[PDB]
């Protein structure tokens, strides 16, 4: 066995030293590896599967099964050995060395005559020995194996074993493919207390039940780049060493969300009583930045709190919402609010501008150039944002300036949580919240009555009329499929001459803060206020006025006064006002 | 209909009597939004493997472009990706017996299915390296509303005597027929199996979909050790509330949602509903002036 | 220990003899990497991060940690030693000559048994040796880093990672993500303070506290295709060079 | 220019740290030269850069860096710039190169 | 030759400070026909023949406009030889 052991592990030797993890539930694939390792010609079974599921666990199984004498028929006392092409190619600069390295091997298991072949990454032996190209490893092997000397068994994910193994025809066909399947739920938690003596082993730490099934349940619902068997076990790993590093402890399900809460992003951790405290007074938190709206604000803390009491449903995205209003009203701003109040930065946000997406091609942006195409390696914009950052905020700003064949794309996302780019990847939309602003229907604002003759006058509030007009406009535009799938339809009310004064203060106070960082600050009187609020009202341009009337009649002034030098840091400007009617006119004062 | 078409198909190819050169079915599900297209596909899937995670889905709303249709097949030898061969046919290959399903069908260019008459006829597929893939095996399924634009619609121009003594589901019959054979090749539709169309759905339908969606929100609950049980007068209040024949069950799940979920967050959140209690619901008031009660219990 | 010295560096033992910068602020990055290292299975942290940030001086700062500190058990007096896969395949011409001499390195380091390795510039691993004939690094290393028989460190920035290693599913999954983010200003600020007596000893000047304020803020904003926690040093050291050669 | 530098050196108008250390330019067909594979490529190299490391006050110039660099293309090319990573990293000696 | 000078010589930077080039042009027909002359003799003592100044315009002439291949100071002496050889073999 020198040079067997010279060249290759055996398997089950370290079976019988328990220098293996047990197997669970994997009697089915191991009874058609027997029965297919007991033909009487090409009895070579290769194991094809994703990459994560239990593949070599199957051959380990199947190895400690030997070990056991639980396996009947022919295989009684077989050595199973783990063959390492590595060391086989290394040295072997000269002509005849590989090939006779090769050759004694199969030499001293042919002489043997109860051992089986173990080579793990099949797709690797196409090439093996090929300085030139002529006689390699598969070209030496082709005979016995078929004709059914060398039992032998492979592994290889699928990936590999079309790229690869598919080029070599003659090799493929002496090999029976098995296919190894994603466990299930129930399988991942068996699994899961299998490994749990040796995890805990291994941490000197203590798992409960509940961690197991939290960290399977978790596993499956909110990582989706890789499979079940394994990301499961990563997170009892993670908590296990996380736990280990603050030096018996215990490991609970709370551990494990928040585990999973920082590897993600998504806070899946359990309620506290001042987080719930905060949500339950989010409407405050928004309006702490917005004046009015009450409607969009309350839809959206129902939204969240929705998502944070574990009730959204788990195959569609958090909330789907269409602000529809006229300009200025605070549509971008109720949106970076929310996006403030989520991530505590509002340029977390991720915001998607439909006034470049006229042509009706331009969605090759959303998810990438099909293959073949230039720009096909970066696949998708839109896609690889979301991929990165699964819990986020999504923006669609302007979307009436766009085409309307740009929001057919969509329909996947509101109602089945997923987008596929071109290379066949899938991007889950579940845990994010979809914006759609617009200014359809408020266009026009004036004509409290109806044209020709009338005679009762029938007098209707404004709101009324606006969210009828919004509702048709948004009938007339989109097709009924789409508008059947989102959430919220909210339309903002025009803004009102009270809420004027309240957004003064709030532009006033940044214009404090940014002020104060050259030691600086500034007061006003609810006069001065008065006037601005009274100068910049234009109830149809929003209140972009106010900011333009501020910018050209504090910021000039305050901007002249430094130039000179009147003012120095230290110095708090206090702004009256004075005349009376048009006379009307800021003061400027300093202090100290 | 439908169900009724689709056990036919699995019995006859069960039964042993499919053509041996052709797919399992073909079945173009036309009809209104909400009505149950979708749901039909993955119901038909967890009956046959054992979930609705198993089926082959594709959103036809990303071929919008003709030259797209290289994801069905894969780039041309001496192009990027052309190792990397098709997406439909690698599937396919890997799960020879699957249903294979394209959602809104209408919103693709009509091009790309030129590319189903070999998978409709020959049931067989060849990807750009030259490798045949079969399909006979398969069920094909095609989804979409075409035709129903006019369902909320009460007369014709022009006068007219009497009335169109038709329901509404003869008419839009009649209608999906003309708008299919205007949007498709009659080479096409020749080699579709079936052609069905949903009807709406009625006061009756609605009130037993209540039931089947307020046991999904009860296993959301169960999930943290929870439950939720109505009242036969919330059921019916539930049913009045949520139901417009245009618009399907998706205004039912938003009145569900609206009416429930909210009241049971702010529960939740609070402290009232705690784990180890049900709720139960019941109904106050008579008339319009009715809404719904929540109450505790162990 | 003369196999890996031929081809890679000892940082342990530099730290001891205080040939290492200080590393200032990077405590959660470094948590974060003994966290990854102390795993049973797949205990390969990754440092994936942009140009300029330090994703060498975090693993300066475990090695120093290493040196002295606060280190836990299965971590302790371990020896870091930064490989180069460059300098590794170069000069093999013939049939087997590359797999030697990774083999050698490999068994070298299993005989020590209390190595931890650097593999600086990741992402270069993937097509190590991928001649026609010859087995590429990634096939050999495999079953060592999918067991945690091989502990190892490697850097890369996001780019690289996302177009090289994200492809290749099998070599992804034994490797575990850790980001670096760029250092904000008072950070830097903090960076230039702790490093600035270096600096004041090599070149024979002294630097002032609103020169590092000048330099930080000067390069975040008028240099972009830079990163900030480099282009103050670059300035601060070219500011000392000019200085010395006006003297 | 290298010669100039070299020069000034001389002459001593050179800032300090740098008007002792003397210069040297490597040349490749010397190390080149006499060697059978690259087992003696590397000895040459080795005891050179011990030496000068002993001695810690030499500037290696090394002309056409360019062919040290991209010699990876073709069979037969010596790429010895990997080679000439590591102590670089380290930076113990100061190198001048021109392309 | 010009295109290995260029492609290989051009590149060793060390002996460029060292190497100064001389070009050589092809020659003209004349000095093709000059050559042929001062050939003559040493061809037809080892061919044992006799050829005339005709014969050596007119195998320049064919060389140059029927051959591309090969060139003009070469190929003529090459054409003169093989009729000497040819000559040589039917006796
Ligand atoms: N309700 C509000 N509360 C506070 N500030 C507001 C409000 N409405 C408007 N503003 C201010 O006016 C600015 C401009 O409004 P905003 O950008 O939100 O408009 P919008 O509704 O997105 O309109 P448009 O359709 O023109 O894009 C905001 O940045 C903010 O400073
Ligand atoms: N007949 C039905 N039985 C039970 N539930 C139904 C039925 N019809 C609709 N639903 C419910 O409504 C939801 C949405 O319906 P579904 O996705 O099946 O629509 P669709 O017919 O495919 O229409 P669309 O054209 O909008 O895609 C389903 O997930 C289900 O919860
Ligand atoms: N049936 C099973 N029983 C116990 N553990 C399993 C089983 N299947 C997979 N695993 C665990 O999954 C982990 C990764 O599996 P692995 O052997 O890497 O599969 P592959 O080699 O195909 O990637 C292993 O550590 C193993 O413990
Ligand atoms: N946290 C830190 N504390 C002190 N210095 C740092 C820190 N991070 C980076 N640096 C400095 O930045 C310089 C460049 O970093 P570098 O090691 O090149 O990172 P990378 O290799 O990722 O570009 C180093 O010389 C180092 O001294
Ligand atoms: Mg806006
Ligand atoms: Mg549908």
């Amino acid at each position: 066995s020198l040079v067997l052991d010279q060249f290759g592990r055996n398997l089950t030797q370290a079976a019988r030293e328990s220098k293996l993890d047990p197997v669970i539930g994997r009697e089915k694939e191991i009874e058609r590896v027997m029965q297919v390792l007991s033909r009487r010609t090409k009895n070579n079974p290769v194991l094809i599967g994703e990459p994560g599921v239990g593949k070599t666990a199957v051959v380990e199984g199947l190895a400690q099964a030997i070990v056991k004498g639980e396996v009947p028929e022919t295989l009684k006392d077989k050595h199973l050995y783990t063959l390492d092409l590595g060391a086989l190619v290394a040295g072997s600069r000269y002509r005849g060395d590989f090939e006779e390295r090769l050759k004694k091997v199969l030499k001293e298991i042919r002489t043997r005559g109860d051992i089986i072949l173990f080579i793990d990454a099949l797709h690797t032996l196409v090439g093996a020995g090929a300085a030139e190209g002529a006689i390699d490893a598969a070209s030496i092997l082709k005979p016995m194996l078929a004709r059914g000397e060398l039992q032998t068994i492979g592994a290889t994910t699928l990936d590999e074993y079309r790229k690869h193994l598919e080029k070599d025809a003659a090799l493929e066909r002496r090999f029976q493919p098995i296919q190894v399947a994603e466990p299930s739920l129930p399988h991942t938690i068996e699994i899961l207390k299998g490994l749990r003596d040796r995890y805990e082993a291994h941490h000197r730490v203590s798992i409960t039940d509940e961690a197991l099934v939290q960290a399977a349940t978790l596993a499956d619902r909110y990582i989706s780049d890789r499979f079940l068997p394994d990301k499961a076990i990563d997170l009892i790993d993670e908590a296990g060493s996380r736990m280990r590093i603050r030096r018996v402890a215990e490991v609970d399900g709370e551990l494990i969300a928040e585990v999973l809460a920082t590897a993600t992003g998504i806070p899946v951790f359990k309620l506290t009583e001042e987080e719930s405290s905060r949500l339950l007074r989010m409407e405050d938190e928004l309006h702490k930045r917005v004046i009015g709206q009450v409607d969009a604000v309350k839809a959206l803390s129902k939204a969240i709190r929705r998502t944070r009491a574990g009730l959204k449903d788990p195959k569609r995205p958090g909330g789907s919402f269409i602000f529809a209003g006229p300009s200025g009203v605070g549509k971008t701003e109720l949106s970076k609010a929310l996006a403030e109040f989520l991530f505590g930065d509002e340029d977390a946000l991720i915001s998607l501008d439909m006034s470049e997406f006229s042509e009706k091609h331009t969605v090759s942006r959303l998810f990438g150039s099909p293959p073949g195409y230039v720009g096909y390696e970066e696949g998708g914009q839109l896609t690889e944002k979301v991929r990165r950052k699964p819990f986020s905020v999504v923006l669609f700003d302007a979307v009436e300036k766009a085409h309307p064949d740009i929001f057919n794309s969509l329909l996947q996302i509101l109602e089945d949580g997923r987008l596929t780019d071109s290379q066949g990847r899938v991007v889950d939309f579940k845990n994010t919240v979809i914006i759609m602003t617009t200014n359809l229907g408020t266009r026009d604002i004036s004509k409290g009555f109806n044209l020709g003759f009338a005679a009762q006058g029938d007098t209707k509030s404004n709101y009324e009329r606006m969210k009828n007009k919004v509702s048709d406009e948004l009938k007339q535009h989109f097709r009924p499929e789409f508008l059947n799938r989102v959430d919220d339809v909210v339309v903002f009310p025009q803004l009102s001459q009270a809420d004027i004064l309240k957004i003064v203060d709030l532009m006033i106070d940044k214009v404090d803060e940014r002020l104060k960082d050259r030691d600086m600050g500034i007061e006003l009187s609810s006069s001065a206020k008065e006037l601005l609020s009274k100068k910049g009202y234009d109830p149809v341009l929003g209140a972009r006025p106010l900011r333009r009337t501020i910018q050209r009649e504090i910021e000039d002034s305050l901007s002249e006064k430094i130039l000179f030098g009147e003012l120095r840091p230290g110095h708090i400007v206090v702004v009256d006002t004075e005349g009376e009617g048009e006379t009307k006119t800021f003061t400027f004062r300093g202090e100290e």
